[PDB]
């Protein structure tokens, strides 16, 4: 392993105590020098890296983590053995791999402080470990949105910046970012640590020197009356990962990527960007797709039906009108096609995400993909064109619903429908057609040398029962008309009474559960829809960056005044006067 | 909800639909709406080709209206 | 009472099986009865195939629901 | 429904315990892999001097309080 | 059907001189929050009659709470 002595005696500490520790370091000294025992640390795979004074803070030691900095011990050791990564098939422990994020992920206050302001080394606080990750990106990571753990993580990146900022007020600890190009807060926003991005978001320090650091601010406050402003810089926009960018785009594997929109400044921004710029361009992409369909239904329903396409262009006008639908809605299919093509391309799913996340995009990459097959076989002179076109108009038609978002009450519809058709829909009907299966392979085989006697004919024949229109004496070409009412009579009960009335249940027990969901995800897809609008924008606008360049505090860390574009929020307490 | 449904089947139906009986919007809207109330003949009509396609696109209508959607609301209106 | 109070399954699959039996026995009767026998042991080996939705937790819990509506439900109504 | 979610996770979990033993009793390969957790030392020290290994089963945990 | 005495049994811990062998759960390491326990599966996954899993599973359908007794952290670890 390479542990030497002094690594054996921290590692056996009784109640904190174990005096063969100076011993051992005065001996040292005495021999022949001391830096290169007190900096003695494993050198196996597994613990690479440790330290003595990783061990004294783990054990909350604060005596031997003096003694070890006042002997000269590296404060910026790094810990970067298997046990001290992420790596989710084994076990371990990340913290950002050195003394000082250790002490910060372990709530150990006076720890920090000591390692900030010691006489020997100070630590170095804008100290980045292998992944990069600063002992800010350390705390976010080891955020897991619980009380307790939330509660302490908070106050931790509190304090540490309130004493980065008294002993390195030049010094932007935020703006560090990791190998991954992140921030604290982008890496919140990205993680989906909850509690810690609502923390940040509308922080608020009451200290002299340490007004600047805050991001939400009171300007007046009349009586209960008082006008706040959230900060917004690094949330509408930003180089690369603005906290909105970071939601709407998130892989869907983030727990929280549905309740990060429920903070405050969030949602208000989302409000004011969709009143301010984006209802009127979505009610009219929405009014364009209406007439698209419209165009593409009418030219579907003038199809002439002589044999053998394409079909020769008559000199008057109903032709020429249906021809130039046709072509429109060829153009329109076209689009979706490319759209769903740079959708892939610009977001590049990883084969799951493609399939258990963007329904919307699938859908409309299919009814073009149906478009363009039904042109396809149009040319080729195969009537079987008609087949492909019909699917992508009915697809078309159901695609309207898309448009739903962008409407409170009819979007949360519409992801009502979308869960039910994931859960208890594809539940049900896997049940249902497995005793419809069995059923009707049943009775055709009781049936002999009749009308029906055949498995299509029979599945259905019991598939009318399912709709309310099951015959009951369909047939009498059989023997032993007893089993064949016994049949009809047990599948009878055991789907239209039995599981019809089941699904019902059940779906009402879904639909209690997921009203809350519900208002997560349509805010979700609106945001999306914002920030879609917002990125492609076609026109250069400058409209879209929103909240005014105002004046928070003027008095940076330097004499300099600072324009934070914040955004203003009104608010009223009467409470607390 | 259901008028998007119907009319997007209704209209590929009767697109599908050549030179029947029924080859017009208001007898086919009509006949998909008989399925709602529980009279869907299910067969009316063989004047087509591509029978495949014509069952599927009943059988998806029905599953998606009758079964999802009434359903639904049935659910929907016991929330409220 | 232990033997159908609980354990349902076993006797699900014994009595497929026991109309296969049944209808071998009448095959070789020389009675045309034995399609009676066939088909019940053919529906029933169908609807024995949700036996095995267990190890699927969703449909392996659906499944349960659906047994005890049977149980519960479904017999009081139908009386 | 509104009152089995929970009886009908437990019951599932029965009937995939049942399946579980009956497939380890059966086996029909007499394979000794479906004996797991390895043979770890617990303690070491019996109230004799021999140590004691008891086929221990890992479970990891994450506890932020009671430092 | 004793899910208490069970749940207290299977996770004991005896913290003092001369009946730590008298423990099912024992404690590894422990690094910081992080610490892997062991429990001790004697007569519990295998044993000559009375493994606790074939107990549980083969009971009578009249044992109370013969559904509820799985749920106990060691035994529904090990079944999955
Ligand atoms: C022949 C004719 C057959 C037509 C078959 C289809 C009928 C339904 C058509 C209804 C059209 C509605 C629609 O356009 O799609 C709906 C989903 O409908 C479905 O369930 C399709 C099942 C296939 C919304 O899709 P969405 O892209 O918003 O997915 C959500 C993400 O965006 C969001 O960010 C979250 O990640 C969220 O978890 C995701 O879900
Ligand atoms: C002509 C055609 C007729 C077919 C009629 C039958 C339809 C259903 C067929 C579907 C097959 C499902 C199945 O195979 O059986 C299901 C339940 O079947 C029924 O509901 C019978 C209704 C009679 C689970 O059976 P299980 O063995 O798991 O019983 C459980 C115990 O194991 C466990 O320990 C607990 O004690 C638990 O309380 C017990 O339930």
């Amino acid at each position: 392993t390479g542990k030497t002595c002094l690594l054996k005696a921290m590692l056996n500490l009784h109640n904190g105590q174990n005096d063969t520790i100076a011993l051992l370091l005065d001996v040292a000294r005495k021999t022949d020098s001391l830096k290169q025992f007190v900096n003695a640390s494993y050198t196996d795979s597994y613990y690479k890296g440790q330290t003595a004074l990783h061990i004294a803070i783990e054990r909350r030691n604060m005596t031997l983590v003096t003694l070890l900095v006042e002997n000269g011990a590296d404060v910026q050791a790094a810990a970067n053995g298997d046990f001290f990564k992420k790596t989710k098939g084994r076990p371990g422990f990340y913290f950002g791999e050195l003394p000082l994020s250790l002490a910060a992920c372990t709530n150990q206050l006076a720890i920090v402080k000591f390692l900030l302001q010691n006489s020997w080394q100070p630590a170095d606080i804008s100290a980045r470990d292998s992944v990069g990750n600063t002992v800010l990106h350390a705390l976010v990571e080891v955020a897991d949105n619980t009380v307790d753990n939330t509660k302490f993580v908070t106050s931790m990146y509190n304090e540490i910046l309130i004493l980065g900022a008294k002993l390195h007020p030049t010094l932007k600890l935020e703006e560090i970012t990791n190998r991954k190009g992140l921030t604290p807060l982008a890496l919140a926003a990205s993680s989906g640590k909850i509690g810690v991005l609502a923390y940040i978001l509308q922080r608020e320090i009451h200290e002299p020197e340490c007004r600047h650091l805050s991001r939400k601010f009171t300007e007046w406050a009349y009586g209960p009356v008082h006008s706040s402003l959230y900060d917004l810089s690094c949330i509408d926009t930003c180089e690369k990962n603005s906290v909105l960018e970071v939601i709407a785009y998130s892989s869907s594997e983030t727990p929280n990527r549905h309740d990060m929109l429920l903070v405050e400044p969030l949602n208000r921004l989302l409000q004011d960007k969709w009143d301010r710029f984006v209802k009127r361009i979505f009610y009219f992409n929405f009014f364009v797709y209406c007439l698209y369909m419209i165009i593409f239904t009418a030219a579907a329903y003038y199809r002439p039906v002589e044999g053998l396409p394409p079909y020769k262009l008559k000199n008057t006008v109903g032709d020429y009108f249906r021809v130039t639908g046709e072509i429109l809605s060829v153009s329109g299919g076209v689009y979706f096609f490319f759209r769903g093509i740079q959708y892939f391309l610009q977001r590049r799913p990883s084969l799951k995400s493609l399939f258990v996340d963007s329904y919307s995009e699938i859908l409309f990459f299919v009814q073009s993909l149906f478009m363009l097959v039904s042109v396809v076989l149009y040319f080729s002179q195969r009537k079987e064109y008609v087949a492909s076109m019909v699917f992508s108009l009915a697809m078309g038609w159901t695609n309207m619903l898309y448009y739903t978002r962008g409407f409170q009450q009819m979007g949360i519809y519409a992801v009502m429908i979308e869960k039910m058709i994931l859960r208890d829909l594809c539940r049900f009907m896997f049940v249902y057609l497995v005793f419809l299966f069995g059923f009707s392979t049943a009775v055709v085989t009781l049936i002999e040398d009749g009308k029906y006697n055949s498995l299509y004919s029979t599945c259905l024949e019991l598939f009318k029962f399912t709709i309310g229109m099951g015959d009951l004496e369909f047939t009498e070409n059989y023997d032993f008309k007893a089993v064949f009412i016994i049949l009809l009579l047990a599948y009878v009960i055991l789907t239209y009474i039995l599981l019809l009335n089941m699904l019902i249940a059940l779906m009402g027990e879904t639909v209690n559960k997921i009203a809350q969901e519900s208002k997560n995800i349509w805010k979700l897809q609106r945001a999306i829809t914002i920030l879609d609008t917002e990125k492609s924008f076609l026109k250069c606008m400058r409209k879209a960056f929103r909240s005014g360049k105002l004046l928070q505090v003027g008095f940076t860390p330097d004499g300099k005044d600072d324009y934070r574009w914040c955004f203003r929020v009104d608010e009223v307490n009467w409470t607390t006067w």
